[PDB]
């Protein structure tokens, strides 16, 4: 019953390979539809196109600022920002895929898929989803990040939707 989303990811324009997620649209419905309608694109905006700004191995890769492309942008389906869902969820090891924010209650289209356990984000970071499968591609992912998170080659969803 919960949704799988992939991404089509690219390395300076090259296929990389598929990453696909399970989103937990039974215990977070409205933060796991934010992620499904922007993989779709079927409002009209959404991430096929955009990069993943900041990779930082052997912590976690983060995308989704379709409009500013560095980390300052980005907007969900409801509005500029909404609400912490709730935090039944939490980051238990890699492959976790977590709301991004600048506080209580601003979560937009920023996300980050967990490359390590994160458990000091636990209660800060609504989780909604995790990898399914192409573990592999993240990993392979990482090794174009950084210590500071700036990555070395242009890491970009090519294409994106939903799988079921």
């Amino acid at each position: 019953v919960n949704p799988t989303v992939f991404f089509d990811i690219a390395v300076d324009g090259e296929p990389l390979g598929r990453v696909s997620f399970e989103l937990f649209a039974d215990k977070v419905p409205k933060t796991a539809e934010n992620f499904r309608a922007l993989s779709t694109g079927e409002k009209g905006f959404g991430y096929k196109g955009s990069c993943f700004h900041r990779i930082i191995p052997g912590f976690m890769c983060q995308g989704g600022d379709f409009t500013r492309h560095n980390g300052t942008g980005g907007k969900s389906i409801y509005g500029e920002k909404f609400e912490d869902e709730n935090f039944i969820l939490k980051h238990t090891g890699p492959g976790i895929l977590s709301m991004a924010n600048a506080g209580p209650n601003t979560n937009g289209s920023q996300f980050f898929i967990c490359t390590a356990k994160t458990e000091w984000l636990d209660g800060k970071h609504v989780v909604f989803g995790k990898v399914k499968e192409g573990m592999n591609i993240v990993e392979a992912m990482e090794r174009f990040g950084s210590r500071n998170g700036k990555t070395s080659k242009k890491i970009t969803i090519a294409d994106c939707g939903q799988l079921e």
